[PDB]
């Protein structure tokens, strides 16, 4: 069945959502806002530790945001790849870019895969995984 | 108030025709077209002199448009920030980049703040600002 | 005297057929995929940022069995999708691109510039009759892995 246009345009602006909040470099209960309580946090594919549910991504960030000093996380091609009513699934490109306080840059040209259920505060993310369309560009210590 | 679907993607469009006049590098006609006659255009937050009025406008581009020699503003990441009915507020991220006829390059990686209104013609740009996510690349001489 | 509005599902669905030839180049490999977005007719003219036109399946295969043995990594990032015409059963689509790869030989590319498609509807959903492209700022690399 074929994904509502509310329905793609509230799951991009969810992803949208979600990279504001680690360019805060701060904001980590935004960023928990994004994802269900039990939700898979797998950067296995870019080469980082995988993490499950809200105290896992807590983890992540704490550190991800101790560590750096700017960020941008552009998100463009969104593509709808699945749709099941409750349950849907997006691929978006990206670039993103930071600088650590330590002055190490990172690019990541990559790609964003977001599994997403419909609750009743929205659409929230279930399972984030990522993997790379370029090879990386500097370094991503500060997010280990 | 939850803004239409219709009334977005015209905000959207008018901030990618904005973009579009830009990178035209010469047609300010097309640029002022974006802003109310009043339009506050407020480079403040990435270093420049703001304008108000349609007449601060084409001093800004008379002089950014005497300097450079081309000009890409890529536009990503939209959302809608505010909407009160014929007023709303969109974000988005710009990677915006131009090398002077100097041969000076500039990559800014920021974001775009606008306010709009609606008026007889379409959504207008009654306000916009702008901040840094990197820190600026290059040099922004070719725009004060 | 407004010209006839394009309807928001023709728009994204436009825009989408873009993403889709995006994701097609970006494989690699799927030649398939990427005529796939074309009318069997299309004009495949790069002509703007250097390239030799080509016309039809036929041709657009020979670029891209080229491209896809001298290239090891692609990324085509799409933006600032317009709507530029449209006529009903006919339409036309401007965005811009961050093109990027680098060669099996080593030696990177990046192009900044923009897309235009003319679309046509079928019985297959829209397709691609002509894509042209220019640059928005200098060729950074070379052009040479798809020559």
């Amino acid at each position: 069945m074929q994904c509502p246009i509310e329905d793609r345009l509230a799951i991009q602006d969810l992803m949208i959502a979600y990279a504001h909040a680690v360019d805060t470099v701060s904001d980590i209960d935004a960023v928990l806002d994004v994802f269900t309580e039990d939700a898979v946090f797998d950067l296995s594919g870019i080469g980082l530790t995988p993490q499950v549910g809200h105290a896992g991504i807590r983890e992540f960030f704490t550190n991800v945001f101790a560590n750096m000093s700017h960020h941008a996380h552009y998100l463009t091609n969104f593509a709808v790849t699945g749709y099941e009513g409750d349950t849907a699934s997006m691929r978006a490109y990206v670039i993103g870019m930071g600088v650590g306080k330590d002055g190490r840059a990172v690019t990541v040209n990559g790609r964003y895969f977001f599994e997403v259920r419909r609750t009743e505060k929205g659409w929230k993310a279930t399972r984030y995984t990522m993997d790379f369309l370029m090879p990386l560009s500097g370094t991503l210590d500060n997010a280990k």
